[PDB]
């Protein structure tokens, strides 16, 4: 969520060619013509992994996903509910 | 209320001589045989001062009567009311 390294991209099988082994999508010529696909999901198209896609999803600088890698508090009560807004009314006299 | 240097027991007369001048108790061959009277008021006796008379109604030390010279927080609703007892109690939810 996402995670350190990686992320969710790396539990699609569509991603690899064989167990441990990363699907390899185009060849150096259609890089040093075209370059990098941007908007392209390896997930989507099944024909394997462009540089830079294995972390992309990571946040941007990573301190982000590292500052994140803390403690959750979870609510165990309401299955559908993580986060609500709460509304504290404070009335003296 | 005492005073810095001296309270109102200088606004009695008793103690004066004269105008400006004090009036002084016994003599130097009485406090050489005797030593100085503590009890002795010398506004109530009428008959003169003895040396210490005019500032042993101060604070013990002074710094008392000096640190508490600051300002006073006056009540102006009620002649016989200086100082009484409050209440604040506060509920809230």
């Amino acid at each position: 969520c996402p995670g350190i390294e990686m992320t969710w991209s790396l539990q699609n099988p569509v991603i690899y060619k064989d167990a441990y082994q990363i699907k390899h999508y185009q060849d150096k010529a259609y890089f040093d013509v075209n370059g990098l696909t941007p908007e392209r999901d390896e997930c989507e198209e099944e024909t394997g992994c462009e540089p830079g896609d294995l972390t992309k999803r990571m946040a941007c600088p990573w301190q982000a996903d590292f500052f994140n890698c803390t403690i959750q508090t979870v609510n165990f009560s309401e299955p559908s509910v993580n986060k609500a807004s709460q509304t504290e009314t404070v009335t003296s006299r």
